[PDB]
């Protein structure tokens, strides 16, 4: 499930952040509001962050 929306996601939009399919829209980081193209995923405490914003913040 997409823990941001609370909505179950499956193979169609299944982009696995934290071992679970998120919405590709929410396969993002909420810092910038940027959706990530399938990859570019970095998990931090259950929250998804862009590899770009990761390099900026961390
Ligand atoms: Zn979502
Ligand atoms: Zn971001």
């Amino acid at each position: 499930k997409c823990p941001r929306c609370g909505k179950s996601v499956y193979a169609a939009e299944k982009v696995m952040g934290g071992g679970k399919p998120w919405h590709k829209t929410c396969f993002r980081c909420a810092i910038c509001g940027k959706s990530l193209e399938s990859t570019n995923v970095t998990d931090k405490d259950g929250e998804l962050y862009c590899k770009v914003c990761y390099a900026k913040n961390f």
